[PDB]
């Protein structure tokens, strides 16, 4: 009936509208002729500033129901005011602070999306050094990282000026595991960090040889050099992996960090672009136990943790790699809870975000989200969200991809 | 302009230029992607260029394109189409068309097997008996005492101001569900619905989880028919385990055919409104989804029980742990029954294989990625590392309206 996508959930047989999409003032990469939803990253002029500018600000005003009022109306008029005689505007504090979380509130490809509106936001917007980004960001994970009691935190710095270097943080994330390339052609570490640990070599850090050696930090502060800081390591927690009933998988070694912190995507809020803003959550267990420890081109655990559990790794039908990664998966949730540091499995954050879609129904008329993402790499069907179609838009304020600082 | 398609596995790349020739709208738009959509929300010079299109395609792919065979059909269909507002295919063009229709179809992870495909021409049909006749056929040939065979029978094409020929039924073998008055339904709940036609129209119905369904088959204008298929031609693979002896007591068990009889085949404008056709299973579509999926058979928490899971909580795996020893009864039994079955990881790396042979044949291949990618163990598979674009090529299998 209604000009809007209609969305079905095929194992409950509700049918909802999504009224939101009409919002996104910006196109995706899919046309008529063809879908490219599975592609993982397809492909100011002060008119184009205000509009964006405008339209956040709107937001704002709308989200504390004086949407109207004399007050907005001064703030627009300010805005225009910046821009007219800068050619850019700055944000007020409780501004970020909304702009930050309905980034995230935004973000299509996050399960995690239900903790939107318990994020606390860092005003790093006065920093004027690599060394001052360098105490923010130990700052940020001390709070965030709370003695495995992790709280949602991101930390915003100056951002993108016009005749002016960027901020940037060149790692990936603010915690990350060395990836040494070996002279047989191999990688010890992590092979997803081969590029950012030779980047670190470069600038001046002596490089351990473990598979698991925390990468130091490269810090970039406008127009200069990036500098090199090591985390000292009692802020960098980590827990040891074994298993509950398979004794052995203890004497692996293996082990990860507790913190997930991003830190190389660009904060877009109004037009305005903050190019170094990390911000962390906490892991679910799938990211860890399945793509992190499985993927063929990362550790690629899998094999060696199937000749321990004694299974025929000759034929496919023995669902050798399906037992395997059920067992790092348990390992990983089963650590994590050993150790008091928080994590969520698969089903219960995928229960949590079906929650989190019926909240935005009601609250948004919708609820932007990428299906192929939002499913987890492992079961799959078994989670509810693999049952409910799903609408893919873009909406800012919005977290970004950007190019590499080299 | 070209979509560039990334392999995040092996940081290989290529180009698909076969979407260019898409001339079917899909669901997205550049505003919002509607890829996870299951089903579509929803003259004579269009049924030529759509003929013209496929006549130039036949004779292409026989390598006589512009000879003298080709532009006497090109005159043959327009000369039809001119006079009668239609045509019809030359069981070469059908055979081939069916064929292609299948290599078309984005969401089958089995098109490695395309060009092997054992094609009935049921177009001299003229009632539901004979119907049944040649579905009897068809499901004897496809069987094969376990030893399975791609194939589909086309039956006669839809015609203007005539009602269509149809089979109700969405495959030719289904349980039945049986919906107690206390809510529940005993069999299987995706079957209700076709369940109750079949009792209305006459069938004495059983009250077993496995009672496996007449079929209802119309011929145009006139009420569907009931008919019993005869329980020889119905193979079953009864359902245990390689290792877990109490498995067997579940009295779980599955039939052979998956033989889809609810879609439509068009080819050059022309539509099929009944072909059914069948393949053999991927150990998942009855692992996964048939035996565990919430909303069917729903077993997890059975055979977790049984296994001594913790059931109380969802950290530990217990849903994981049960969804795979399911799969592999699955194997194992049909294995053990010698019949024709796939496993997801053997089913992918077919299909990674045959991405790269239509890469080289045609410049790329329309494939979705939420239908490739299996319901289990996602990522341990190589078609999810795999980029992938969707878009509809005609000749093509598409969905259509239940004739009730
Ligand atoms: C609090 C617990 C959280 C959980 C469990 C969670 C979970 C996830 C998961 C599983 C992904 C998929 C990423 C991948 O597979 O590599 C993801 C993506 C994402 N998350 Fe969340 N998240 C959480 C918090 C946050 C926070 C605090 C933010 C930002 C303020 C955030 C923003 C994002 C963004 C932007 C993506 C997409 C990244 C990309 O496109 O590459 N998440 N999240
Ligand atoms: C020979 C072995 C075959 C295998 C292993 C196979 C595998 C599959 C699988 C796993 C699916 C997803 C279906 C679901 O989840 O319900 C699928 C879909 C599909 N298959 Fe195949 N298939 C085979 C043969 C065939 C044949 C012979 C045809 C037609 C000539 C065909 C046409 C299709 C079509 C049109 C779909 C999409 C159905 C829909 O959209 O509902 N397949 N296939
Ligand atoms: C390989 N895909 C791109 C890529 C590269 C590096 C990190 C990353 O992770 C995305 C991401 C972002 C935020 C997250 C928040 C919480 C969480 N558990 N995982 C999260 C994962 C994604
Ligand atoms: C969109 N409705 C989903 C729906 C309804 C009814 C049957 C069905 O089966 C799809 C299907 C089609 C062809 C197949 C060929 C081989 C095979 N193993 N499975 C196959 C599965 C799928
Ligand atoms: C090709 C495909 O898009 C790619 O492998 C995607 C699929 N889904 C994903 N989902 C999550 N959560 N994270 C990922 O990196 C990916 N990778
Ligand atoms: C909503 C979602 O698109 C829907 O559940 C799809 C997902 N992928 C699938 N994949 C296969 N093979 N079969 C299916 O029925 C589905 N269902
Ligand atoms: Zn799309």
């Amino acid at each position: 009936g209604p000009k809007f996508p209609r969305v079905k959930n095929w194992e409950l047989g509700s049918i909802t509208y999504d009224t939101l999409c009409a919002q996104s003032q910006q196109d995706g990469p899919c046309t008529p002729r063809r879908c490219l939803g599975s592609l993982v990253l397809p492909r100011p002029p002060a008119e184009q500033l205000l509009s964006q500018a405008r339209d956040f600000i709107n937001q704002y005003y709308s989200s504390i129901k004086r949407s109207g009022s004399q007050a907005h109306e001064e703030r627009l008029q300010e805005v225009e005011a910046e821009v007219a005689s800068t050619g850019t505007y700055h944000l007020r504090e409780s501004e970020l602070v909304f702009g930050a979380k309905q980034a995230w509130r935004n973000a299509p490809r996050c399960v995690g999306r239900i903790q939107w509106g318990k994020l606390q936001v860092f005003d790093a917007r006065d920093c004027s050094s690599a060394q001052e980004m360098f105490t923010y960001i130990c700052n940020h994970i001390k709070y965030a990282t709370n003695r495995g009691n992790l709280r949602s935190a991101i930390t915003v710095f100056p951002q993108r000026a016009p005749g002016r270097g960027d901020f940037r943080i060149w790692n990936s994330q603010l915690v990350r595991y060395a990836g040494y390339r070996q002279q047989d052609g191999s990688v010890r570490g992590d092979p997803a960090n081969v590029e950012i640990t030779e980047l670190c070599i470069q600038h001046g850090w002596t490089p351990g040889n473990g598979r698991f050696d925390v990468l130091p930090l490269l810090l970039q502060a406008p127009d200069e050099a990036p500098e090199l800081f090591v985390l000292p390591p009692e802020l960098v927690l980590e827990v040891p992996l074994e298993h509950p009933t398979l004794e052995w998988f203890a004497a692996l070694g293996l082990r990860w960090y507790a913190l997930p912190a991003v830190s190389n995507m660009l904060l877009e809020i109004g037009g305005l672009e903050f190019s170094a803003a990390p911000f962390s959550g906490w892991y679910m267990s799938t990211e860890i136990g399945t793509r992190n420890l499985c993927d063929p081109h990362r550790y690629n655990i899998l094999e060696d943790v199937a000749v321990c559990m004694d299974l025929d790794t000759r034929t496919t039908s023995s669902l050798w790699k399906d037992k395997a990664a059920v067992e790092i998966n348990l390992a990983v949730l089963h650590s994590f809870q050993l150790a008091k540091v928080t994590i969520v499995d698969h089903h219960a954050a995928t229960v949590s975000f079906m929650k989190h879609l019926d909240n935005e129904q009601k609250a948004r008329g919708g609820c932007p989200a990428d299906w192929a993402w939002i499913v987890p790499p492992i079961s799959g069907s078994l989670t509810p969200v693999f049952h409910q179609e799903m609408v893919n838009y873009i909406l800012s304020p919005a977290f970004r991809y950007q190019p590499d600082p080299w």
